[PDB]
């Protein structure tokens, strides 16, 4: 797709700290850009939509190539249309924003320049950030994570994509998403099937795969840390059901691990660690600091800070595993006790280490779940299971919670705020910011 300018594109600025082993941190200046799927896609020489509702223009987009040639992505009014705002080192994303039309959430990427994404090499370093999830009820997911995307959004590999990172192209994750309207410089109209429960989305014949490090997926009820390896580390297109993931006719069999080795304190047994109010170790009605360290062994460590008090990830005992470090033993024990073989089939932490050793793009989003109502994060899932089933309960939310239309109608003002991002060598982000 190309880029049009009927609507100007001004990326909300966002600063962050780059810390060094020497003990000091220096401020960096970047910005955020919204993913291409949220944009208006229209004809290059007119205002005629190439995509509207959940279907494509049969005339402008008869096939993927013709569609990309005839269509362009336009600018985004971040605050008025998407409910996205920033202030210094803080970023806020509203849930439902009403303008001429209704918008739900957003997916944003941190940029290095107005035309390139900021790449981070996680291995050997740690990532710290503050978050306010107080306004996130059951069914919502305020997420901060990393994916192995190209810094240019795919332009160098696919010249038919001239919009690039400036317009949020090139997304990919461990679900090998097929809902993307443009992949590899081509539209995804071929094989497109409108969503049965979402008037704005659909699934196409192509998907976009790549490694995914879900540092933070949570709401005021539950939170999870989850590495997702793929046999091909970076962004790579996939065909139909062979894509795997939630969309496909079979979530497995693809090149990526859609499940991942997840660590949810509640799911592991400590139901008093994270929640709303003073009855929990971490009070989700108040802002908290989340630090994630990627040691060179490939294992992941985590600690939290709230009101000046530090808490390491709570210990968990599963099978023969005992500890609070997300390592090979934990992941293998999880599969043995909770079931599944996706994470290990895709190479586990050894394969994932290939992703963190390379560059990954920072993603921050807010979304509700049109496939599983976010029950996998904050409720009992599958819903027919009980606490007697290992790992079935992940949160205190009712198994009836999270219906998109309902939470969108009831909690339109929900929101998430990410702030004070700090990145640097392990043990360095706690020092004074620049
Ligand atoms: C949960 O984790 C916190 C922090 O590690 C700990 O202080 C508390 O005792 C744990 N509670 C339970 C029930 O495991
Ligand atoms: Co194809
Ligand atoms: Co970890």
């Amino acid at each position: 797709q190309s880029a049009c300018t009927l609507q100007s594109e001004t990326h909300p600025p966002l600063t962050w700290q780059k810390c060094s082993s020497g003990g000091t941190c220096t401020q960096q200046t970047g910005s955020v850009v919204i993913d291409a799927n949220w944009r208006w896609t229209h004809a290059t020489n007119s205002s005629t939509n190439c995509y509207d509702g959940n279907t494509w223009s049969s005339t402008l987009c008869p096939d993927n190539e013709t569609c990309a040639k005839n269509c362009c992505l336009d600018g985004a009014a971040y605050a008025s249309t998407y409910g996205v705002t920033t202030s210094g080192n803080s970023l806020s994303i509203d849930f439902v924003t009403q303008s001429a039309q209704k918008n739900v959430g957003a997916r944003l990427y941190l940029m290095a320049s107005d035309t390139t994404y900021q790449e981070f090499t996680l291995l050997g370093n740690e990532f710290s950030f503050d978050v306010d999830v107080s306004q996130l009820p059951c069914g919502l997911n305020g997420a901060l994570y990393f994916v192995s995307m190209d810094a240019d959004g795919g332009v160098s590999k696919y010249p038919t994509n001239t919009a690039g990172a400036k317009y949020g192209t090139g997304y990919c994750d461990s679900q090998c998403p097929r809902d993307l309207k443009f992949i590899n410089g081509q539209a995804n109209v071929e094989g497109w099937e409108p969503s049965s429960n979402n008037a704005n989305t659909g699934i196409g014949g192509h998907g976009s795969c790549c490694s995914e490090m879900d540092i933070w997926e949570a709401n005021s009820i539950s939170e999870a840390l989850t590495p997702h390896p793929c046999t091909t580390v970076g962004q790579e297109i996939c065909e139909g059901c062979g894509c795997g993931g939630t969309y496909s006719c079979n979530r497995y069999g693809g090149t990526c691990d859609p499940d991942g080795c997840d660590w949810n304190p509640y799911r592991l047994g400590n139901t008093s660690f994270y929640g709303p109010g003073s009855s929990f170790t971490l009070d989700t009605t108040k802002k908290l600091t989340v630090v994630t360290q990627f040691e060179t062994s490939g294992a992941i460590n985590r600690y939290y800070v709230q009101n000046g008090v530090t808490f390491q990830q709570p210990n968990a005992e599963l099978g023969s595993y005992s500890g609070n470090e997300l390592n090979d033993d934990y992941c293998t024990a999880e599969e043995a006790e909770f079931g599944g073989s996706s994470f290990s089939d895709k190479g586990g932490l050894t394969q994932f280490k290939k992703a963190t050793s390379g560059g990954m793009v920072l993603v921050m989003s807010l979304w509700d779940d049109y496939y599983a109502n976010m029950l996998w994060l904050d409720s009992t899932y599958p819903t027919n299971e009980t606490s007697s089933t290992p790992g079935a309960v992940r949160g205190s939310c009712s198994t009836s919670s999270g219906v998109p239309a309902q939470v969108e109608s009831q909690s339109p003002n929900a929101k998430v705020t990410f702030s004070n991002i700090k990145f640097g060598p392990i043990g360095s982000t706690g020092n004074p910011s620049g």
